[PDB]
């Protein structure tokens, strides 16, 4: 009828119905259960000692009795550790990738580059590099513009100490799935006993009047602008022009040339008020040769040009 996994921190058990749900072609619920057990064993060294070696080696994902025996063995090992303990940190990057996968599989049940379906395999590591590079503190406010199902926001919230993390998505289908992703993330994080910063996944148009002041007051913007049209790009540069000095924008395509040279003919260009650098994990990376672009609000670019003319 069903499979149960006791939480290492005494939260409510994870309940899986049998037959287990079928995920996408290269993910399955049975291996999710097994990997969940292996991750909890890493978190708790005593759990490995309490558990008999054969349990995680010899199993049959296609047998209810076999899958039930595995869950029973883990649950009894958890109970022994809970007895031993009688007598809340940020998740590790490896655990976080697994949590995000689990959160996705439990949220998206119904049927092109960097698809949410393959986030863990093609996006996670690049996002993890960007988090390591773009140093964020408790004074920062993070916003992912066009956040989709909310994976980037969840990864950043589980990794940094920003005051708040926001995801804004306009499309009906991703924004609705993000509601489930949000609930599933909070639930699974509690189950493992892991800490995450505050975040909000919301439906809205980042080009709206409400969002103008919100963009102006954001210190760190992430924006996958790869598929943006020239009008969306033009309107976004106008929003960025209201940001504070030192405000940062991390994007998949640059908003200004990397080599911008201020002159009399290009004074209205966004390049007059922002520094732009191309960052790459390749500069021990072994994934895709993909770059990200860091823009920093700096009005001294414009100031020095005027001072140069007057002096
Ligand atoms: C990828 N999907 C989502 C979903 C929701 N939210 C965001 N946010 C977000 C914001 C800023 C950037 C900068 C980079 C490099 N990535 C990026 C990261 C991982 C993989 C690819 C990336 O970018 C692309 C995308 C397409 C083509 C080429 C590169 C960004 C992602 N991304």
């Amino acid at each position: 009828l069903e499979l149960r996994l006791k939480s290492p921190v005494g939260a409510e058990p994870a309940v899986y119905p049998w037959p287990l749900p079928v995920y996408d072609k290269h993910h399955d619920a049975a291996h999710e259960i097994i990997e969940t057990i292996r991750w909890v064993c890493e978190e708790i060294p005593d759990l490995k000692l309490a558990m008999e070696n054969y349990v995680l080696i010899d199993y049959d994902t296609k047998s209810f009795e076999s899958m039930q025996r595995l869950c029973d063995k883990y649950n009894r090992a958890i109970d022994s550790i809970h007895q031993l303990w009688k007598g809340n940190t940020r998740p590790s990057t490896g655990l976080l990738r697994h949590i995000l996968q689990q959160v996705y599989n439990h949220s998206v049940t119904d049927p092109e580059p960097f698809s949410p379906e393959v986030y863990g395999e093609t996006s996670f590591d690049l996002v993890a590099q960007m988090i390591d590079e773009i140093k964020m503190t408790d004074d920062d406010l993070f916003v992912d513009l066009g956040s989709g199902v909310g994976q980037v926001v969840l990864q950043v919230a589980a990794a940094t100490n920003c005051k708040h993390h926001y995801g804004v998505e306009k499309a009906d289908i991703p924004a609705k799935y993000a509601e489930t992703m949000d609930r599933e993330f909070r639930k699974w994080m509690k189950w493992y006993g892991k800490k995450h910063a505050e975040y909000t996944l919301e439906r809205g148009d980042f080009l709206s009047e409400e969002w103008r002041e919100r963009i102006a007051n954001t210190s760190v913007i992430f924006v996958n602008n790869f598929a943006f049209g020239p009008e969306v790009d033009h309107q976004l540069k106008e929003r960025f022009a209201n940001m504070k000095e030192g405000g940062r924008i991390v994007s998949s395509k640059p908003f200004a040339p990397l080599n911008f040279r201020i002159n009399s003919r290009n004074l209205s260009d966004i390049g007059t008020i922002m520094r732009v650098v191309e960052l790459s994990p390749l500069k021990s990376w072994t994934g895709k040769p993909v770059s990200y672009y860091l823009h920093t609000i700096d009005r001294t670019i414009l100031e020095n040009y005027f001072s140069s003319l007057k002096n």
